[PDB]
């Protein structure tokens, strides 16, 4: 069968912790009162969520508001506790109550606001130094849940939150976050498609932190060479086939290779034979000015097929990109 794989930081932090920090399903959830919060807007809407913007009346101070379909209580419980666990973190969205409607029957998150920019009005004012300096903000974010053994799982531009005016960054829906236990064999079905890690995409269950590196990765190429998204895959299938376009498929062989993974058959009329591109070869007019030989040599160390062989958060921070940055 598959090769067997641990996370080379943070790898035993949950084992050396109480069952209380991360069995999520004996947690005691405890109700504030829904008559404190005034929905004031729609923000979004999610798979099983619907985001508002809203007030809380007894201090005039506008919050944000995740009410979730119960599809799944056990799913409920994770997200409150990991939020419970990391509020506080650096950049971490800050859990502020937890309610629920009685006639309805259901929950609902409350958090800090944070009043999001224009993303796509953000591109072609952002300069190469606001690049470095937000992905930055999600490293630290990163390295602080890493550190307490949660695995984000779901990084992408829609879970980052940016105030550009104050300079604040909130990495935000921690839904699909998990609790990191050496050796547990997990659900490949997370992460939204152009972001998922080719662990998930050739599903090798024994993956960790370095999920969100690879998550984190894409981000960046999006970014510097203006390319959204820079995997581009129509299905989890060519999703593959679009990172092996990239990465080439000799490396990709090595890395099923090392973990004994064996490819699933829908791979074997669409994988091909792929060259290893040079990162180069994404410089672009439209591009070169947020493009430089650190941005390009610290993205080659986060895109690696190998989750062994990717940046931690922390050694990303170390990286001569973010010399730049305080
Ligand atoms: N006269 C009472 C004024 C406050 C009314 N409360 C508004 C309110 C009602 C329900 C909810 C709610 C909705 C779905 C799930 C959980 C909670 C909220 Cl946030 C706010
Ligand atoms: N669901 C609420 C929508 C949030 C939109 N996110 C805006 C955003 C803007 C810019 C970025 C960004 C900045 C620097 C480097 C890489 C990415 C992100 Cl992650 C997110």
């Amino acid at each position: 069968g598959p090769v067997p794989s641990r996370a080379r930081v943070y790898t035993d932090v949950n084992t050396h912790r109480p069952s209380e920090y991360w069995d999520y399903e004996s947690h005691v959830v405890e109700w504030g009162n829904q008559d404190d919060y005034q929905l004031v807007r729609k923000l979004g809407r999610g798979k099983y969520s619907e985001v508002f913007e809203a007030i809380n009346i007894t201090n005039n101070e506008k919050v944000v508001v995740k009410i979730l379909k119960p599809v799944k209580k056990k799913k409920i419980k994770r997200e409150i506790k990991i939020l419970e666990n990391l509020r506080g973190g650096p950049n971490i969205i800050t859990l502020a109550d937890i309610v629920k409607d009685p006639v309805s029957r259901t929950p609902a998150l409350v958090f800090e606001h944070v009043n999001n920019t224009d993303f796509k009005q953000l591109y072609q004012t952002l300069t190469d130094y606001d690049i470095r300096f937000y992905m930055y903000e999600i490293l630290k974010a990163l390295d602080y849940c890493h550190s307490m053994g949660i695995m984000h799982r779901d990084v992408k531009p829609h879970n980052v939150m940016i105030d550009h005016e104050h300079r604040k960054l909130r990495l935000i829906d921690w839904g699909l976050a998990e609790f990191y236990h050496p050796g547990q064999e997990y659900n490949v079905r997370v992460a939204s498609r152009y972001f998922k890690g080719p662990e998930l995409l050739v599903d090798y269950q024994m993956y960790d932190y370095s999920l969100d590196m690879w998550s984190l990765g894409c981000m960046l190429a999006s970014m510097i060479f203006r390319k959204e998204p820079f995997f581009h895959g129509h299905d989890n299938y060519d999703q593959l086939v679009r990172i092996a376009k990239v990465l080439g498929t000799e490396d990709l062989y090595d890395y099923i290779d090392k973990y004994n993974i064996e490819l699933d058959p829908r791979f074997n009329d669409i994988l091909g034979r792929h060259s290893r591109k040079r990162w180069e070869r994404f410089v672009h007019s439209e591009n070169q000015h947020l493009v430089s030989p650190e941005a390009l040599d610290f993205l080659d160390k986060l895109l690696r097929y190998d989750h062994q062989s990717r940046l931690t958060a922390r050694e990303a921070m170390e990286h001569p990109y973010f010399y730049t940055v305080v």
